[PDB]
């Protein structure tokens, strides 16, 4: 069989690889995803989806299916520090429910909960035929204008040759592609080992009632503290305990869960495995026509789903730069800006106690003791870890393709702010294709910008907005937004040399 040709070969069908596939599909770029496994999920590793990631899934047309995948609209989203699930509570941060939560002001897409066993199937359905499961990329050989990859269909043992213009490795933290390329990714922190116990407790939610929660942090003893999370809000829970220097023995999985649950109820352990997390960032995000994205480029903190959200955001960044180069309007230096703009996000993120006696006491004394701990927890800004839009929306690119000059801002490099145009359409819904020039009030000079972009064959759409509130939000009369939704330039007056502007934002300067 002759070699199969495609513009982009995506190695790895994990969350990031599928996000990239969705962005390329959205941009009408030919691609193929090879996944060595069968796509099945036996122990969900991800579930929390940040609001920015959802804005991206919105753009890619799957936000609806994600939000309706099964998480209960009436399940509490609270985070609670307790001596035992169903026992004395120390500190609880009320976060409402999916159905009662107040509409977010800075985004059309609040965060979502979609465990991997629901997420994988949905993404695979959206990507369709382009996803090849049970397919293993064995090796790749770069050529001058393309990359040759050898893939083994694990069902037939037959090997196929795939010639792609670009190979994007979304093959995870231990990325064999990164190693093959000779790119180093030195550890940025000691390795953290986590023991994950996935269990099913059918009646636990009923026993908890409104005292149920998404996140439970157990304070069983000074030597035993760990999170226990509602995974699907329908019976599945995941206890994650650290196996550190304090870990002396390996307690029985069932006994650990029973110890963490105050109720005498049905508990069935489904899986008991470990995760060795080593924060690493690739020294380089590409070599020739081979790129690294997701954990392969940056294995980061899973706190608040930061690592996965960053991976999805990096996939969206590379997606538009690849499409622009493939279509021919990108400057030769555009692809290099993927590392320039995304590597700093990863780097910056990495740069970033005992229990009082009687804490589990029933009397009014223990209640007072728990109260005290609650104060320390709150003052330590523990509640800010559940209300920090800046972490999700605040990164601002200061790069070679951005013309320089938490609260939403349209400053160059930042994510253009959300505002409703209609009850169903946000300013964000205007972004994601090509460049967009938003003009508030006057349109003088806009025709000139239009021609400047056409001369370079750079896609541009111009939109005239008459809403004074949105103008106030954006602060300037004209705002040029990039294909990724970030601002490239703004001002009350269009620049004199538009040729220079067009070349700068497309990576040609
Ligand atoms: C045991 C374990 C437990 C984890 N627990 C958590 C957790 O509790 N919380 C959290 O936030 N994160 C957790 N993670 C990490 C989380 O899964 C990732 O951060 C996340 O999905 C990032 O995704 P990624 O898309 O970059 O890569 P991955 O999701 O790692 O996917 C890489 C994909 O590459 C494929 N692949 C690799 N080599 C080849 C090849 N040669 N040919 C074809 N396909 C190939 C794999 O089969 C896989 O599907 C865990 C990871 C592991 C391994
Ligand atoms: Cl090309």
């Amino acid at each position: 069989n002759a070699p199969i040709e495609t513009d982009v070969l995506i190695l790895g069908g994990g969350p990031v690889g599928m996000a990239l596939a969705l962005d390329l599909a959205h941009r009408q770029v030919g691609h193929l995803v090879v996944e060595q496994t069968d796509g099945t999920i036996t122990h969900p590793r991800v579930g929390t989806i940040g609001p920015r990631s959802m804005e991206l899934f919105r753009r890619w047309g799957v936000a609806k299916q994600i939000r309706t995948a099964g998480w209960p609209g009436d399940h509490p989203l609270d985070a609670a520090w307790v001596t035992r699930v169903g026992g004395h509570e120390v500190y609880r941060i009320p976060l409402g429910t999916a159905d009662t939560r107040a509409t977010p002001e800075h985004t059309p897409e609040p965060d979502a909960i979609c465990p991997q066993h629901w997420l994988a199937p949905l993404l695979a359905e959206a990507v369709g035929e382009r996803l090849r499961t049970r397919s293993r990329l064995d090796s790749f050989e770069q050529r001058d204008d393309h990359v040759r990859a050898t893939i083994t269909d694990l069902r037939t043992g037959a090997t196929r040759a795939v010639h792609a213009r670009y190979l994007v490795a979304c093959d995870g933290a231990s990325s064999p592609t990164r190693k093959a390329l000779g790119i180093d990714a030195p550890p940025r922190h000691r390795t953290q080992v986590f023991r994950n116990i996935l269990f099913r407790a059918p009646e636990l939610r009923s026993l908890l009632g409104e005292r149920a929660a998404l996140f439970f942090f157990l304070m069983l003893s000074s030597s035993l503290r760990f999170p226990l999370r509602a995974l699907d809000g329908r019976g599945l829970y995941r206890l994650t305990v650290g196996v550190d220097d304090a870990s002396k023995s390996t307690m029985d999985s069932f006994e650990l869960v029973r110890r963490a649950v105050a109720f005498d109820t049905e508990i069935e352990v489904l899986s008991d495995s470990e995760w060795h997390l080593t924060h690493r960032v690739a020294d380089s995000f590409s070599a020739g026509r081979v790129f690294l994205t997701g954990d392969a480029a940056h294995t980061l903190s899973p706190s608040g789903g930061f690592g996965m959200n960053t991976g999805i955001g990096s996939a969206a960044d590379l997606g538009w730069k690849l499409a622009a180069t493939l279509r021919g309007w990108a400057g030769p230096g555009l692809l290099a800006t993927y590392e320039e703009e995304r590597r700093p996000v990863a780097i910056t993120s990495l740069e970033e106690r005992e229990l009082p006696p009687g804490l589990h006491d029933d009397g009014p004394r223990g209640e007072r003791i728990r109260a005290a701990v609650a104060e320390k927890l709150e003052r330590s800004g523990a509640r800010r870890e559940f209300d920090a839009p800046g972490i999700h929306f605040g990164h601002t690119y200061r790069s070679s393709i951005v013309c320089g000059e938490w609260r939403p801002s349209a400053r160059p490099g930042a994510r253009a702010p959300h505002a409703w145009l209609t009850p169903t359409t946000s300013t964000l819904d205007l972004f994601g294709r090509g460049f967009v020039l938003l003009s508030f009030g006057t349109t003088d000079g806009v025709e000139a910008v239009t021609r400047a972009f056409a001369d370079r064959h750079v896609p541009l759409e111009t939109v005239t907005c008459h809403a004074p509130e949105i103008h106030a939000l954006y602060e300037r009369a004209h705002v040029l937004v990039r294909p990724d939704g970030h601002v490239a330039w703004r001002g009350d007056h269009l620049p004199a040399e538009l040729g220079g502007l067009v070349d700068k934002v497309r990576g040609a300067a």
